[PDB]
Formats: structure tokens, C-alpha cells, sequence
């Protein structure tokens, strides 16, 4: 359609990319259905509604970095079984609800650093088997800076890579 496009207030869309990164509290409604690509990064997110993403069954890449995530409810991103790219660094997560990436089998880039990762609590390990599992996928960078490196999920207070953290080493009364 000549000078005619198909996009929520305060973002850009091009074709199926939606840049919704930098306009600050809330997911943007009405992002289309066909989005393939979208940026929620550098808003002011502490937590998301859940089922936020299930119509957006088509998204390859989802950015969430540089938020302040404090929580991610179970199962958020069950619907999104063609995400390729899922970032969540530079938040301020402590663990990531059981089965979270289940559903995400074409995973190839994954970002969790620059998060408060709690190891002593028993609910980091979900997240510590995961990458111990999957660890070519998690990385740190862009394009020509992209470079894997799982130990770059840490443990708060210690450094210690999330992936090292085993069920005996952990405590309930810690959570």
C-alpha cells in the first residue's frame, strides 16, 4: 500500500519489528499479532502481566535488558516456541520460575549477566541446570561483539557462576 503502514504510541515498526525500547512503567497494548521482533529494553519495567506475550506467537527475538525486572511470572514466554534471541539482562532478577524456557527449543542467543542471581535460595535451580544444559547459548554482546560465556550468570555476593550451583549447596530458609 503506497505511503501507508500498518503500530503502538511511542514505538517504531518496520515490516515485523517493533522498537518499543526508551519509552519508559507498562507492556504497550496492541503490539500486532505478526510481530517477529520486538524491544521492550530500557523501559521501566519491574514486573509483567502474565499471558503478555502468548498472542505474539511468531516473535524470533524479544529484548528485555536494562529494566528492573524483579519477577517473571510463571510461564510468560510458553506461547513464544520460535524466539531465537531472549534478553533479560541488566534487570534485577534473583531466579527464574521452573520451566520458564521449556518451551523455547530454537534458542541460539541468550542473555541473563548484570543480574542479582540469588544461589543460596533453593529457587535458583531451575536456572542453574538450565545453563549448565545450554550453556553455548548464553552470551554477552552484539553481532560483532557477541561472545558466549555462561559464567557470566553470577551469584550475587559471591561471583560464582550460576551454572556451578547444585541442590546440596542450597537452602529454603535462604529464599
Amino acid at each position: 500500500h503506497h505511503h501507508h503502514h500498518g503500530c503502538p504510541s511511542q514505538c517504531s515498526c518496520s515490516g515485523t519489528d517493533v522498537n518499543c525500547d526508551g519509552a519508559r512503567a507498562s507492556v504497550p497494548a496492541a503490539i500486532p499479532i505478526t510481530t517477529q521482533r520486538l524491544w521492550l529494553s530500557n523501559n521501566q519495567l519491574t514486573k509483567l502481566d502474565p499471558g503478555v506475550f502468548d498472542s505474539l506467537t511468531q516473535l524470533t527475538t524479544l529484548y528485555l535488558s536494562n529494566n528492573q525486572l524483579t519477577a517473571l511470572p510463571a510461564g510468560v514466554f510458553d506461547k513464544l516456541t520460535q524466539l531465537k534471541e531472549l534478553g533479560l539482562d541488566q534487570n534485577q532478577l534473583k531466579s527464574i520460575p521452573d520451566g520458564a524456557f521449556a518451551r523455547l527449543p530454537s534458542l541460539t542467543h541468550v542473555w541473563l549477566h548484570t543480574n542479582p542471581w540469588d544461589c543460596q535460595c533453593t529457587d535458583i535451580l531451575y536456572l542453574s541446570g538450565w545453563v549448565a544444559q545450554h550453556s553455548s547459548i548464553v552470551g554477552e554482546g552484539w553481532l560483532r561483539s557477541w561472545t558466549v560465556n555462561p559464567d557470566n550468570a553470577k551469584c550475587s555476593g559471591t561471583n560464582t557462576p550460576v551454572r556451578a550451583v547444585t541442590e546440596a549447596s542450597t537452602s529454603p530458609s535462604k529464599c
